[PDB]
């Protein structure tokens, strides 16, 4: 079966491009919106097996990777920010541990196997101020943003921005296409 | 340039480039050669320091970074393989281990001559690799210069089971957390 990707994202793409199978990038039609009892973890789950699945009429023998990420302000959930929404979140981060949800699904429209799973990356940020703040608006893990954080914990730096690579290879061999063997 | 870059690697270039503060680079003036007894640590500190130093008379009055970085496999410096043969031997040792990058950082600052140094690990923990795993590996990245026969930021990815460590930049070869300190203690903050 054929790779997809049901983002378009060029972040993710970029960084499905590592693993070296030929995939194609198709546009997943979800509301996003969280529901009000939602945890950071079941949101970013459903999210991604949604958009997998969303995309299974138009590629119905494929092996379709769905993602999904947000990060938690002080117990709050948070998406891409879309000026002063960036400079916002800086702000409630400054001197905090900020944690990151990123769920993963790789679904098999041909015989309907489904695997999930979400990874947590913690950002622990520096106090900052409203100088450097204001400075660095207008964050970017993989550049300038590195100016702002203490320290950066989790399993794979690329969940960090935004696909969970390492999560995917093991998914991807359970279903008998090793990125090595590729 | 107030900062100056101890180095001709590329990839401390490109890394550096991401704290956007103007700086040059120019080749640092030591023997990278181990001496006897010289711990991975020592190793690395030991050079981080003397490439920045090594630029003290061109460059008097200026911030000057040194880096350094080893890939340890079971107590041991591990060298780049330059054969398949070689690749294959040291992911046989990465396979089901831990591969630990020593990087050693120094900001000289030589207007006052105040030097700060520091080292830091990075720790790869493999995934159990079978032989044809290792075999196409090898086969498809052609790792032959590359110290540990892997690279992290690109394919080996498919080797791996974590990363643990503070900075990914750190792994790629310059300590930029750990850099944005040094530079901030000197009054030369990036995000200023």
């Amino acid at each position: 079966p054929k790779l997809i990707l049901a983002s378009t994202s060029p972040w993710r793409r970029a960084l499905l491009e590592k693993l070296q199978i030929s995939f194609e990038c198709a546009a997943p039609e979800v509301d996003e919106t969280p529901r009000s009892d939602e945890s950071p973890r079941q949101l970013v789950l459903r999210l991604a097996q949604e958009k997998a699945q969303s995309l299974a009429s138009r590629y119905p023998d494929h092996l379709i990777i769905g993602s999904d990420q947000v990060c938690v302000l002080d117990g709050e959930i948070t998406g891409k920010p879309l000026e002063e929404n960036a400079r916002l979140q800086l702000r409630k981060a400054s001197g905090n541990i900020v944690t990151f949800y990123t769920g993963l699904a790789l679904f098999n429209s041909a015989n309907g196997h489904l695997q999930t799973e979400v990874e947590p990356f913690d950002v622990h940020f520096r106090h900052l101020s409203e100088a450097e703040i204001d400075n660095y608006v207008r964050f970017k893990s993989e550049g300038f943003g590195i100016t702002l954080f203490e320290r950066l914990e989790g399993r794979d730096p690329n969940t960090l921005v935004g696909l969970p690579l390492i999560a995917l290879c093991q998914m991807l061999r359970r279903e008998g296409k090793n990125p090595l063997m590729g």
